[PDB]
């Protein structure tokens, strides 16, 4: 298994020190950018819940960030996200993506911001091929736990969407992943 | 590989309709029963935390039944844990053990009550037999969310013990599962 670099729509390799839009494989009413919006009945004081948009035709997406461990960006690989933004110095962390806790109405854990870069707090992803067009994201939280006779010791779930509040809201999911495109802003 | 019973500490097999103590398989020093105790700082109204005592010279511990998926109890199988105490309306969800959110101090969760019967709720468990002697238990969070390419897409983790405010508190652990002997009451 030899490390494959992530492309963006440009056929680019993908890379840390540049931005990206996460956008719809479809169109229309199926497409819709993935930005940061404010979760409902949430404590923080910034914006904290990640979603996507119910179509294209709205804005475009929040900018985010890759940084993965070392220097590159493969698929397969834990890796950091942060919605790339300007901030004032309390919402820093509140840009950075992360998996919330268990929510007994959905069954699973939202995405949202508030993680860390480089730690081990909910906040690793990975980006993969998806078995459609495009790729999926990939939450692998817990990496301070061994998952026993897991891969790498890791549980890793597929990143989808739930409806919140009649909102497209980022979470951990069974079927039907997300399938995403990368759009060098 | 074909359901094995498991067994309490006069060989019988564990059993639904009856309760046990989790001891340890030491003694003195290394020896405590697992028992309910109010967790530090909690909003929980009843008792919500789950410890072992810091010696066997102490008290013995909180009885437990055990609730299977079907009729019996072998190893390696999905089952919920709850405390058989004499209990108010209010506080019977908080004999039934689950696991808690992501906690930053410990990277890990604990062990709490306030769990579900039968549900998804983190509050599924599994008795395996120890490398030691006796059996440990796991978690098995998460049971809606497809672990991927996981053992029967399960996120399982070993049981063991963090020491929090100076008392032994249980949580998932990755070395040292906590060894244990089940002791009918």
């Amino acid at each position: 298994p030899l490390p494959k670099p992530v492309l963006d729509t440009n056929g680019k390799e993908l890379n840390p020190n540049s931005s990206y839009r996460i956008i719809s494989i479809g169109r229309g009413a199926l497409g819709g950018d993935v930005y940061l919006g404010k979760s409902p009945n949430s404590d923080a004081p910034c914006p904290d819940g990640v979603f996507r948009y119910n179509s294209d035709v709205g804005p475009s997406g929040t900018p985010v960030r890759f940084i993965p461990l070392s220097t590159n960006i493969f698929e397969d690989q834990l890796l950091n996200i942060q919605f790339n933004i300007p901030t004032v110095k309390l919402c820093v962390s509140y840009t950075i993506w992360k998996v919330g806790n268990l929510n007994a109405y959905f069954r699973t854990m939202l995405l949202e911001t508030g993680g860390t870069i480089g730690q081990a707090d909910n906040s690793y992803f990975k980006i993969v091929k998806s078995s459609k067009i495009g790729y999926n994201l990939l939450s692998c939280p817990f990496t301070s736990i061994i998952c026993l006779r897991c891969p790498e010791d890791q549980f890793c779930a597929k990143v989808g969407v739930v409806i919140q509040n009649g909102k497209r809201r980022l979470a951990l999911v069974n079927e039907n992943p997300l399938d995403v495109l990368f759009q060098e802003v």
